[PDB]
């Protein structure tokens, strides 16, 4: 009698305890739920003045799992919250324990830059594949030590941030496959992609993919993913044709025309 489950802390892939996860199914990469997190180990705090959000994955957990789960985490109590991801809203497990509050909600990216993490593998699937705004703010020595192609299963790119000149990109967790440009970056890069993505006004957000470039596996990559989306518009014409500048430097031939020919089917706005 499966349950969803959605973790936040050290439970997360890649994190120390997840491997008492075991075999359970990740349903979803990309979750939130409405809450914050504080670092106490992690923990969420549920009040009625909450106005932001807990990033976390979700995961198909057996009776075992949530037996294990229960016994490890003493101290511990659960219970289920809906969980906003990609593909509609979902209800959930989660556990939490009744500290600093970690602003952006997020573990990883908390542990990103508390950390000073450095390198970042940065995953890139639109704009950003091209140099030449890189160029511009000085920044482009930063991006000249590409690990190059990088494929990304379970997601496609789609243009869901509606701007009033056209949309821009975004990758949506909803079962397609997709490419970028895996880039290796200095610490030190990672303000000016913050800017960039506007994670500061909520435009996008910071997030974590696993990805293949090179043959070889890279995990925890950094990308930014929207977080208001809308339905799909054209992008404006000079936002295009950077993308299309770095998709054919970079990407495949198939994917490349696949990706142009989304992006000139789509409405205009």
């Amino acid at each position: 009698m499966n349950s969803l489950l959605f973790v936040y802390g050290t439970l997360r892939k890649h994190e120390k305890n997840h491997h008492l996860l075991a075999q359970s199914a990740c349903i979803n990469e990309q979750a939130r739920t409405k809450g914050s997190l504080f670092a106490a180990g992690p923990t969420v705090v549920f009040n009625d003045e909450d106005e932001g959000y807990i990033y976390g994955e979700v995961y198909e957990a057996d009776e075992l799992c949530i037996h294990k789960l229960d016994q490890f985490f003493q101290g511990y109590h659960k219970q289920t919250v809906f969980v906003e991801t990609d593909v509609g809203i979902k209800i959930a497990l989660i556990y939490f324990m009744n500290f600093t509050k970690i602003s952006s909600g997020d573990w990883k990216e908390h542990q990103m830059i508390s950390k000073s993490k450095n390198p970042i593998y940065y995953f890139a699937y639109g704009s950003c594949m091209d140099n030449a705004r890189f160029q511009k703010a000085g920044v482009d020595h930063y991006f000249q030590d590409p690990v190059g192609r990088a494929v990304l299963k379970g997601y496609t790119t789609r243009f869901t941030l509606k701007r009033e000149d056209g949309s821009r990109a975004d990758m949506l967790e909803d079962g397609g496959t997709t490419e970028g440009v895996l880039y290796r970056i200095p610490y030190s890069a990672l303000s000016y992609l913050y800017k960039r993505e506007g994670v500061e006004s909520l435009t996008y957000r910071p997030a974590f993919v696993d990805v293949e470039a090179g043959g070889r596996h890279y995990k925890d990559c950094l990308t930014f993913l929207v977080l208001q989306k809308e339905a799909e518009i054209a992008p404006p014409q000079h936002y295009q044709i950077e993308i299309e500048r770095g998709a054919e430097l970079y990407l495949s031939p198939e994917f490349t025309e696949k990706l142009k020919r989304h992006m000139n089917s789509l409405p205009k706005g």
